[PDB]
């Protein structure tokens, strides 16, 4: 119940535990989604901690995250005990789904996406 | 442009200086209000489609602080016009939020999930 400020974030982004999130409903392939997040000084969702990102338990549907074949856009590799990766469509990219799941998806398939910023 | 949000408690979502927390354990309206108050909060109050446009993203229906004068919030203020489309669902004196900016009239005794809100 102790209070603190969250961010910094742009005003139209969700802030949770100092990370900033934005949902995009216009569907794009994985590469175009990454390009969109970069154009907003951001990256596709990176999952690094269940505790600091427990809001992701509430994120429904299926959204591009920055995981590719596994490693993140920034070149860091997927840490253990974070995501359950399930095959869906033959491919080298992954969609985030609740709760802490990644569905493998062809990187060229259009999908909604989540971008994430941290300052 | 970057700015700081809140303040909020750590396990709450912050958006445009308001704090939100979803509760998946189903409670009737009265128990839901009591739950938010124990966290120094209230049930969701809807006052602005701009300041609270994240509510367009909320899936399912959840207790908010609107009760039946007219419909009023827990804080005694009136529901502002042209904010919510009110729809009759059950015989009742409480309302559930649903996207986008709908309010379902609901029996206050029906268990539902709920949204607490805080603003320091
Ligand atoms: O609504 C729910 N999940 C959304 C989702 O999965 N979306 C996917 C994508 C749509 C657009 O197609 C977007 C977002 C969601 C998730 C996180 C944050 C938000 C936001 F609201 F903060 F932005 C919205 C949801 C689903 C099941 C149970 C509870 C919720 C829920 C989430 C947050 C809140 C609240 F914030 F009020 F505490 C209340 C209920």
């Amino acid at each position: 119940l102790t209070e603190s400020y969250c961010g910094p974030c742009p005003k139209n982004w969700i802030c949770y535990k100092n990370n900033c999130y934005q949902f995009f409903d216009e569907e794009k392939n994985w590469y175009e989604s990454q390009a969109s997040c970069m154009s907003q000084n951001a990256s596709l969702l990176k999952v690094y901690s269940k505790e600091d990102q427990d809001l992701l338990k509430l994120v429904k549907s299926y959204h591009w995250m920055g995981l590719v074949h596994w490693q993140w856009e920034d070149g860091s590799s997927l840490s253990p005990n974070l995501l359950t990766i399930i095959e869906m469509q033959k491919g080298d990219c992954a969609l985030y789904a609740s709760s802490f799941k990644g569905y493998i998806e062809n990187c060229s398939t259009p999908n909604t996406y989540i971008c994430m910023q941290r300052t």
